[PDB]
C-alpha cells in the first residue's frame, strides 16, 4: 500500500464516501475512530475493537507521554506493538488535553510547559516536541500542534490564536518532513482554527493549503457552542478546505451531530462519548440513548438494541447488564462499551452505504425521526 | 446424561482422577471451579471462562440473594440463562458469607437473620430457605446449609456447631428431596465439620454418610490455620468420607495447597484467589507468583508465564499489563484474571494427566521445586 491515498468513490450533496489507503491498512470514510487510550475505562482487547468494525483508533499523546512515556514506548517497539493494534493509529497533538487536564500551564510562542495532573512533574510540548513524540509512538496519522481557542472567544483572541496556530502548523510541517522515517511512512493533518468567525476560518484554510497537508481538521468545535452554531460554522468552514483531502471533525460526537456533519462534508470523527458512556450506564440505540441503570430494565430480557448486530446484543439481556452496572462489575462496563463502539460503527456503515446508493438525505431524515421519536 | 455419576478412572496413592457426569455437562476431576459471581471484579465473559478450561463455575447464594435477588433470577429463567453459562453451576449455601460479610446477625437452631452489608435491609437463611434459593437459581450442585466454626475453636464449640450442622444437613436433605424438579435434576453435597478434632470429624462423616449425599465437602478449613495444620486435618478427615463420592475442599486455594490436597484425596476446589489476585497485580506462574505492578516489569516484553497456553500469554507482554494495572485500566484486570484462571486450569490438567499416568508424586515434587525455587 501507499503512504497515503484518499479516494472518493461517491458523493451526495456535500457528503462523500471513500477510502484512505495507508501502509497499515484501509480506512473506510466517513470513519469513526474509537479512542484506544482512554483513561481508566479502556475495557476492550484490540481484537474486539476490530470486530466492532473500527479501521483506525485514536491515541492520546498527552496521556501516553505521562504513562508509560514516549521514549519507553519507542524502546518497546512503538505503540502498535505495545498495545497490540496493527492497523492505523491517529495520534492527537497533546495540546488540547494539556489545556483541559494539566494542573498548571505556561503558554508562549515556543509552546507550553505544564505540570502533570498525576504527580505534578513538569513537562513540555511544542510543535517540534509534539511531532517527535508522535514519531516515537509511531503513529500513522500525526496531528499538527496548535493552540486551543476557548469558547466563547473575542474576535481578537480568536485571531491571535488562529495566527499562532498557523505559525505552529508550518513548524509542525517542517518538523515532520525533517524526519525521514516519519515523512515516508506517516501522514500529517493540519488544523483549521478561527472560532465562529468566517473571515478567520478563511484565513486559516488559506494558510493551511499554502503549507500543504495530507488532511485537514476543523478544530475549535464541540467545546460548548451547541449544534445549531456548530452546524452554522461547518456550513461555511468545510468548503474552504481542499476538496480532495479528508476533513476531520475533532471531538464530535453525538450520533445526530455526526450525521449532520457528514451532510456538511466531514469524513472523519473521534469522541470519547461512546466509551465513557458505557460505565456510566448510557447505551446508544436506534431509538435514542437509554440509561441501563434505570429500574425499568431490571427484568427486560431484550438486547440493548433490537437491530444491533454486535456480540453483546446477540447474547446479553438488558436485565443482566442492568444488574452488572448496578453492582459495579467490570463486565458491565465491558459489555456496554463493546455495544456502544459497535453501534457507532454500524452508524458509520449505514452512512457509507447510503451515500454510495444516493439515499443519504433520506437516511438522515429517517434516522432523526426514529432517534428522536 | 444422568443427573449425577462420579466415575474414578485412575488412582495414585490417595489421589484420584475421573469425571462427574451431569445433565448440563461433564466435569473433569480434580476440578477447579472459578467463581462466577465475584463482587466488583467479575471481568470475563462466559465464553472466555470456558476457553480457559473451566467445566463448572461457582455461584454465591449470599451475593445473588441480595442482588438481583433469587426470585428475580427465577423469573428471568434461572441463573444459567441470566448470566449466559450453560454448563454446570455449583452454588454455595450462603451461610459462610452471611457470617463474613453481613453487618449484624442473629443465629439460632432455625437458621440466621442478618442485615445486608449493602443497605442494611433484613434477610434470612435456614436450611430450607437456602435450598429453596439454590432451587430458584437452578444450580446443578447444591450445598447443604451448615453453621460456620471460627478458628480457632474450643472442643465444646466445635462439637456444638458440628452437631447443629449435622441436624441442618438432614434438614437440607429433606428440603432438597421434597422438591421434585430439584431432586431429579440437581445433586446435593453435605459438609463435614469438626474443626481440627479427629473424633468430631469422624462423628460428622458418620452422620453425613447415614443421611447420604451425592458428594462430601470438607468444611472449616482455609480459615487461617496454615498449611501444615490443614494438611494434618485432611490426612485423617478425607478417608472418613465415602470413597466413591467426590470430595470437595471448600475455599482452597493457593497452587501448592491444591497439589497437597489432591495428594490427600480431594477432587474439587474453589477459591477467589485467582480472580481477586488479578486486579491487585498478582499473576501466577510456574516459577511462583509475581506482582506485575513491580517496576522491574516496566520494560519486560515476555508474557506473564513462559509456558502458559492462555490467550493473554500468546499476545500480551508483562510491560503492557504492568502499564495497564498501574494506570488503573479495566483491561489490565481483564488480562490478569483471564491468565490466572487459565493458569489454574492448566495446573488441574497437569494434575489429572499425571494421576492418569501414575506420575503424580513426581509431578508434585517437580512442581514444588520450581514454584518455590
Ligand atoms: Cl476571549
Ligand atoms: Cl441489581
Ligand atoms: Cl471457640
Ligand atoms: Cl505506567
Ligand atoms: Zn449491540
Ligand atoms: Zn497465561
Amino acid at each position: 500500500r501507499p503512504r497515503f491515498s484518499f479516494s472518493i468513490a461517491a458523493r451526495e450533496g456535500k457528503a462523500r464516501t471513500g477510502t484512505i489507503e495507508m501502509k497499515r491498512g484501509v480506512i473506510r470514510t466517513p470513519a469513526f475512530m474509537p479512542v484506544g487510550t482512554a483513561a481508566t475505562v479502556k475495557a476492550l482487547k484490540p481484537e474486539t475493537v476490530r470486530a466492532t468494525g473500527a479501521d483506525i483508533i485514536l491515541g492520546n499523546t498527552y496521556h501516553l507521554m505521562l504513562r508509560p512515556g514516549a521514549e519507553r514506548i519507542a524502546k518497546l517497539g512503538g505503540l502498535h506493538s505495545f498495545m497490540g493494534w496493527d492497523r492505523p493509529i491517529l495520534t492527537d497533538s497533546g495540546g488540547y488535553q494539556v489545556m483541559s487536564l494539566s494542573s498548571l500551564t505556561k503558554q508562549s510562542e515556543e509552546g507550553v510547559t505544564f505540570k502533570s495532573h498525576l504527580d505534578g512533574s513538569r513537562h513540555m510540548l511544542s510543535p517540534e516536541r509534539s511531532i517527535e513524540i508522535q514519531h516515537l509512538l509511531g503513529s500513522d496519522i500525526v496531528m499538527a500542534f496548535d493552540e486551543s481557542t476557548p469558547y466563547p472567544a473575542t474576535p481578537s483572541r480568536a485571531a491571535s490564536s488562529m495566527e499562532r496556530s498557523m505559525r505552529w502548523a508550518k513548524r509542525s510541517r517542517d518538523a515532520f518532513d525533517s524526519r525521514k522515517e516519519q515523512a515516508e511512512n506517516a501522514a500529517l493533518f493540519g488544523i483549521q482554527q478561527g472560532s465562529v468567525f468566517e473571515n478567520l476560518r478563511q484565513q486559516s484554510a488559506d494558510a493551511l493549503a499554502e503549507i500543504g497537508f495530507d488532511g485537514y481538521a476543523v478544530g475549535g468545535l464541540a467545546v460548548g457552542e451547541g449544534q445549531d452554531e456548530m452546524f452554522r460554522v461547518l456550513d461555511f468552514s468545510v468548503p474552504m478546505l481542499p476538496d480532495d483531502k479528508p476533513h476531520y471533525l475533532m471531538g464530535v460526537g453525538k450520533p445526530d451531530d455526526i450525521v449532520g456533519a457528514v451532510e456538511r462534508g466531514i469524513d472523519m470523527f473521534d469522541s470519547v462519548l461512546p466509551t465513557r458512556s458505557g460505565r456510566n450506564g448510557q447505551a446508544f440505540t436506534w431509538d435514542g440513548p437509554i440509561n441501563i441503570r434505570n429500574a425499568r430494565f431490571s427484568e427486560d430480557l431484550k438486547p440493548l438494541d433490537s437491530e444491533c448486530h454486535c456480540a453483546v446484543c446477540q447474547k446479553e439481556s438488558r436485565a443482566y447488564i442492568h444488574h452488572l452496572i448496578r453492582a459495579g462489575q467490570i463486565l458491565g462496563a465491558m459489555l456496554m462499551t463493546e455495544h456502544n463502539i459497535a453501534f457507532y460503527q454500524q452508524l458509520m456503515q449505514k452512512i457509507r452505504d447510503s451515500i454510495s446508493e444516493g439515499r443519504f438525505s433520506q437516511f438522515a431524515q429517517d434516522f432523526r425521526a426514529r432517534y428522536f421519536a
